[PDB]
């Protein structure tokens, strides 16, 4: 039973194990860091089954849950938020915050998303690159999602830059454990004060809605409101940053795709679709324990055994996506959904928001900067460590 998680084959590539498994061993056991086992599911049909089966649970206090690291195991001890809940608790809590994220709400947010992107691009332009390249991550990929989610939560504008930096320290590979933990607690302490403030004087933000609609009637406590807000901040932000950077790198890697997007920015939605399939930057979230025996393919998953369903592997499944290892913005899409945002009731609350942020980026960036170029050879890009989800740490650019 091989150790899991697997390391990526190279900076921008999935782990090499998954194609082999899809071909010869699609449902198989892997060994986790603590010596426990889990079933690894690799085919799109089977990932969808795992994501939707009511015989499977996300509750992390169930013995058999596939925690992938020592830190994951300690994190499982806390009071869960909706990410780790089953029905009916899951939607009881998730419904408290899903209004901001609906397709229609995100459509109505489009002008705000556009203005945020425009403003950050203009700051980049005013800074310029006369003295050499600038880091597209720090200057752009980081602040776009950060400013948006903090603003939606209720953070005032003058606090965005500092809080963006502190949330990045949580996940920066260069942070020490103390630095990351202190940043985590700093943000929680900040959000607690915002909850206190919005309970006394609500404003038109997510924290205020939690306060008025859930804390004041006694449906949740203040501490719960803080933890729900924190989940919305930390769940997806670093993933968004990585997706922006990976999109820029991918366009540089495939010049004719960039040429097409520059000639027709209305292709941004389809570029984003392909990006979210090809670069599955959150690949380790579709995890379960079996509450009772369940058959998956030619395997029996027994009660209290763990399951990891790779959406990354599903998104490269040749039975669903023809020529899956080719990046093609002009892909002819099958009926089956790509799984970049997961599947089933737990499917990313922010899928529509994330796609709108990415579409806005990729329909704007090369209109602003038609001569944007990565300022190092592409083979020297600084990707996330290979034992992590795919991403980019920094990306020197000129324009
Ligand atoms: C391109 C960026 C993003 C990607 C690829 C992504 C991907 C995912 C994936 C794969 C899951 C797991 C879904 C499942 O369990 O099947 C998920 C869950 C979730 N995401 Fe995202 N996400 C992104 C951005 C965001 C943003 C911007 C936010 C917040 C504003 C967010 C908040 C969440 C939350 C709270 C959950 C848990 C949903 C639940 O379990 O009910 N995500 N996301």
């Amino acid at each position: 039973a091989p150790s899991f998680p697997f390391s990526r084959a190279s900076g921008p590539e999935p782990p090499a194990e998954f194609a082999k498994l899809r071909a010869t061993n699609p449902v198989s056991q892997v060994k986790l860091f603590d010596g426990s086992l889990a079933w690894l599911v690799t085919k799109h049909k089977d990932v969808c089954f795992v994501a939707t089966s009511e015989k499977l649970s996300k509750v992390r206090t169930r013995q058999g849950f596939p925690e992938l690291s020592a830190s994951g195991k300690q994190a499982a001890k806390a009071k869960p938020t909706f990410v780790d809940m089953d029905p009916p608790e899951h939607m009881h809590q998730r419904s408290m915050v899903e209004p901001t994220f609906t397709p229609e709400a995100v459509k109505n947010l489009q002008p705000y998303i556009q203005r945020t992107v425009d403003d950050l691009l203009e700051q980049m332009k005013q800074k310029g690159c006369a003295n050499g390249p600038v880091d597209l991550v720090k200057e752009f990929a980081l602040p776009v999602p950060s400013y948006i989610i903090y603003t939606l939560l209720g953070v005032p504008f003058n606090d965005l830059e500092y809080l963006t930096q502190q949330n990045a320290i949580r996940t920066n590979g260069s942070s020490t454990a103390r630095e990351a933990s202190a940043a985590n607690q700093e943000l929680l302490d900040y959000l607690a004060i915002l909850v206190e403030q919005r309970l006394v004087e609500p404003k038109d933000d997510i924290i205020s809605k939690l306060c008025t609609e859930q804390v004041k009637p006694g449906n949740i406590d203040k501490s719960d409101a803080v933890q729900i807000a924190f989940l919305l901040l930390v769940a997806g932000n670093a993933t968004m940053v990585n997706m922006i950077a990976l999109g820029v790198a991918t366009l540089a890697q495939h010049p004719d795709q960039l040429a097409q997007l520059k000639a027709n920015p209305s292709l941004a939605p389809q570029f984003v679709e392909e990006l979210c399939r090809y670069h599955t930057a959150s690949a380790l979230a579709i995890k379960r324990t079996a509450k009772e025996d369940v058959m998956i393919g030619d395997k029996l998953v027994r009660a209290n055994e763990g399951i990891i369903a790779s959406n990354q592997s599903a998104n490269r499944d040749e039975e669903v996506f023809e020529n899956p290892d080719e990046f093609n913005m002009n892909r002819k899409w099958p009926p089956q959904d790509p799984l970049g945002f997961g599947f089933g009731d737990h499917r990313c609350i922010a899928e529509h928001l994330a796609k709108a942020e990415l579409t806005t980026v990729f329909s704007t960036l090369y209109q602003k900067f038609p001569d944007l170029k990565v300022a190092v050879p592409l083979g020297k890009i600084n990707y996330t460590p290979l034992n992590r989800d795919v991403g980019i740490v920094d990306l020197p650019v000129i324009f």
